[PDB]
């Protein structure tokens, strides 16, 4: 539901004094390769939340080349015995892929919240449809961690029930 | 750019003999947990174009649950020396998170075909614009993988 | 985000075998007049939640003229003591207005839950961004009765959190 | 069809020099409470037309919380005899509620303007698809209000 | 406005008994290179309206190829004396280029209907924004000719007044 | 796929330092008829690539008023012997209207680039799907004229191939 771009690209100017839907570009005759490269997976999670949770954003307010391209991924890692809590992304689905651990990932539907839930691998993707209460928790050894592709360049988050 | 959905899920019939734009549905009172997890990733790749591509694809058409709700991720691996050809991804931007290996990636803007192409290392992160024509390069000792997330169930997929 | 209509009007197949994104539409040249009023309104609720609130639905299910033009409207009603509980609408803005009573109406930011809360009474409006956790509370004598208007034929709703 | 939001939300900053696809928005992070309740309608009708209509608006010109939202709430009022003639909302979907007095309400389609028209009393609901000729009259006693939502924050209005 | 398209092409199935938002498709596995040729401007013609126009439409239609991809054309011929009188395209906007003799090309907008009017040569284009009405006169000798693009398979044509 | 407009209209400030998804806007109040017509296909073409292709742009760009509407029209003339080469829209259908000449119009689907071509003549249209690999050559006599129609106020255009 992002609009759809009118250019190429249109980086985001982080530092512009003004607020619009989205963000203001830079001009686009002064983009470089390295405007399209994020290196910041390269560094580990720093922190963690009090429920073990870290996440690493790439929004647009992260990766100013995603300003009007509709993408997002985030890195999640999880302590052991480490969950997300119930969350939101209002604005955005969300496609998880476990990379490293087992985790429980499901969501609730709007249909008296069933509730649909399944063991992931590494390797597994499962989707999240947009705005459903969802979780993520660890259930294996060590740290789990699942990048979320979100088909938005801001899709927000939002903490809405804790277990 | 994809249909907005108006419902919470609509997974795919890939058996239904009618033909809409996208797919028609299953009955969504039918669908279970087992319908929003897809483990295609955990087979390796059975083989390689004549570039030392292999794509293996998560659309619509694969993964049923995706229907109406406008993501695809595609797993890209490259044989050393390998090359996936210039090519674009007509109706969604793609957004390239290299995991193994070393990657030369590149998209051609619009004006002029002005390149823009970087190295890529594990945790790279780099985005195609949507429609633009790029590529990718093995640059690396072993075998490449980066996966392309999509903002589109089916994005579509062009050699140019 | 509703896909916007291909043609004049496409009133919902209700009892048709197919599911498709939204619903299949009965032939447009057996529409009339009848088609394109509703009067559910005109009912009172019939019944109440444990919490004291009844919603009387108007999507595309109940009114299948709305299907293909993007718009709901749901009529609420809040016993005294009633409230809401924690709610999100996933798919659409809500645009309330209060119309009898008195209600505490907020919605949680996606930047840590920040909390815009106003008290309503009759003729006020408030908007809900899409997707955001969302509550009423009825602070007035009586029953509170207020609208919701959805920029959604099917906007959904799922209960997130008690109080 | 309005362009979907890129945040929680983005206040109208209806004083910005600056002219673009809606409005400039205010700092996020100033929104207050107050921002997001509009009280405009408890002023009553201050004047009617020639034609004994007055429309109190709500669009994003008069509540600036409704930038980027994707809704406008309209307020009518018909005196005894009132018509709002024949007009178009040209980029927006129009659900009318009759809250009080009783009203002709019709809208015309595009095959050979078929006139689809209904009695309404309180409580009823009448659709207008979007940019279709439609009118209300008032065939009550009394004063008819009727209220209605549309899926744009500026849908616009048109006397044809 | 139109929905965005799922896939390469979906040639509209105009025989099915099905009714959705626009139409259900062919296989396309069965579409051919004369599928996505449309040849109706061959035809001169064949009679006016009271007033002097004749339409030839080219929507999904009449063209099954359009479906889905968000673009008709409309080519407009009028007699000399000849007018469309006041009419709206309610779900798209209009790029008119002028082709043959001369026309009077206006719109109004919504504020107080003020007028945009300009007059038309071969090679002109006017632009009508989405649902604003307008309107052509033939304004020079012998008959006038115009093409009208609208960004959508089926913008819908109403005719709003008399002129 | 473009934004859709939030008001009558939005004349693009080509002269703004500012840069948006888009163009930023002129004040709407300043607006006249002038500034809704274009007339930069009076000109005829001044010059030719390589290959004997001439290419008249009409997007946002040139016209300030197709901002925000969601339309360009092109004007492309070949030579004797000339053609596109393989081409791209990345952002829009392209509707083509033969006018003048003869041409071999063809697209490339994304099932193994099956080819559907067809040949125009004066009031034949063509529909390419958006971003597939298309190409025209022209194959009559003298030049050859079309017009393409894109659903959007900046489709882009990119050379993908040789031929
Ligand atoms: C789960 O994920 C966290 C975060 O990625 C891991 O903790 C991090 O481990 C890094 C490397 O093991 C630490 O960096 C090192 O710091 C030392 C001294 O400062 C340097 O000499 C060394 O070269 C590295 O730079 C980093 O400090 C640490 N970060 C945090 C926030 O804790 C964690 O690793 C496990 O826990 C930590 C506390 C250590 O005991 C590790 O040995 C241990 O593996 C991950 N857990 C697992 C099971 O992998
Ligand atoms: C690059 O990626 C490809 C595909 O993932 C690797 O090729 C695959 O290697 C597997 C071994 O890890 C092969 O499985 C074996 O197959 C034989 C044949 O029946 C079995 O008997 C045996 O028990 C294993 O199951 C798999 O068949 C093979 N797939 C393909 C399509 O070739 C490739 O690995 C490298 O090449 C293969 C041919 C072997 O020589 C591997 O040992 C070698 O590492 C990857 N290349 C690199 C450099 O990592
Ligand atoms: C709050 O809203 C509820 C629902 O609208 C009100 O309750 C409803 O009141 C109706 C009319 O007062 C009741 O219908 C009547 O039924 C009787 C006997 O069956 C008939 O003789 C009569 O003609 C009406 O048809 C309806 O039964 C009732 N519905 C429910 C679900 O309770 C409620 O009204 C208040 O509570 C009820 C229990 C009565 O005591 C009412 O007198 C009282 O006003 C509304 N509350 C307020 C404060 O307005
Ligand atoms: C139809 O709706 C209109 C507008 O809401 C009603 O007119 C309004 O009636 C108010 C009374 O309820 C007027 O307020 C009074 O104004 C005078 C003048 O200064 C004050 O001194 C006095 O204290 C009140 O405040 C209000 O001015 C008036 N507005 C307009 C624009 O006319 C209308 O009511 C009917 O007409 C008016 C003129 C009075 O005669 C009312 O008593 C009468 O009911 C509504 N019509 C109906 C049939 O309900
Ligand atoms: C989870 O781990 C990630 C990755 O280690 C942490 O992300 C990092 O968080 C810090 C502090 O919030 C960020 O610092 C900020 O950097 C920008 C750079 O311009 C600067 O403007 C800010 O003022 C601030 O210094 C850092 O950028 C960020 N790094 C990445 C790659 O995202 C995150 O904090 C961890 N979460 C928790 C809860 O511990
Ligand atoms: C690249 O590697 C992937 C992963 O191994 C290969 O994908 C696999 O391809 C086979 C054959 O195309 C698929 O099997 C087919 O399934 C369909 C539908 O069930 C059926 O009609 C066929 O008869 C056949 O059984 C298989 O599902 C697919 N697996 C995944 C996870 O996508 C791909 O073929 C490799 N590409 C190349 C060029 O070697
Ligand atoms: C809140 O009050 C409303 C209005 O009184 C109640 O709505 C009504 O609910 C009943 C039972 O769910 C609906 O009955 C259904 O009617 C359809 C009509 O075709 C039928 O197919 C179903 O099998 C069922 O009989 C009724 O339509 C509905 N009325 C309206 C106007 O929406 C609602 O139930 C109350 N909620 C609670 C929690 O009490
Ligand atoms: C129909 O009744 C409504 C409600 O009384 C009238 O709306 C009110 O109209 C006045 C004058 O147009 C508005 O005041 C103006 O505000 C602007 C912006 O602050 C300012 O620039 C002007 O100088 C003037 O003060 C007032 O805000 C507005 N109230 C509401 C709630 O919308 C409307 O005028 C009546 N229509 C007719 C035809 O009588
Ligand atoms: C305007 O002229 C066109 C072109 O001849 C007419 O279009 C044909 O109309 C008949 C009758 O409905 C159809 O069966 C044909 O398929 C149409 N052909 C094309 C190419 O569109 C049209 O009828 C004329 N309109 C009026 C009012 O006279
Ligand atoms: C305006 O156009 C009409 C329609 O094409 C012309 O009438 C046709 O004229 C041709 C001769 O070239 C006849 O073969 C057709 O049978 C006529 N058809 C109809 C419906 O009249 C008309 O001559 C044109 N007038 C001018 C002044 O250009
Ligand atoms: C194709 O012909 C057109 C029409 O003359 C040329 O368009 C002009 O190009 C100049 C130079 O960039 C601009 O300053 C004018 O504003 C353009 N006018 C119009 C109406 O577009 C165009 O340059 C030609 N292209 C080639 C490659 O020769
Ligand atoms: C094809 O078009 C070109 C461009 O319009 C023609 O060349 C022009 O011819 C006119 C004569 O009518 C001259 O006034 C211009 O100066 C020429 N311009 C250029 C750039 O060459 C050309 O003659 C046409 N050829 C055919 C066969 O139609």
């Amino acid at each position: 539901a992002d609009p759809g771009p009118l250019q190429d690209f249109c980086l985001a100017d982080l530092n512009s004094p003004l607020f619009i839907n989205g963000y203001p570009c830079r001009n686009p005759a002064l983009a470089t390769s390295d405007d399209f490269i994020y290196s910041g997976f390269k560094q580990a999670p720093s922190g963690f939340d009090q429920w073990g949770l870290n996440v690493t954003f790439v929004t647009a307010g992260q990766f100013p080349a995603l300003n009007t391209l509709g993408l997002t991924i985030n890195r999640c890692v999880l302590l052991p015995g480490g969950s997300t809590q119930f969350r939101t992304n209002p604005r955005a689905s969300s496609l998880v892929m476990a990379t490293e651990g087992e985790i429980l990932e499901g969501f609730y539907s709007t249909n008296d919240n069933q509730l649909y839930v399944k063991r992931l691998t590494p390797g597994d993707l499962f989707i999240i449809p947009p705005g459903l209460m969802h979780f993520t928790v660890n259930v294996g050894t060590g740290n789990a961690t699942f990048y979320a592709s979100l088909n938005s360049q801001n899709p927000g988050g939002q903490i809405v029930g804790l277990m």
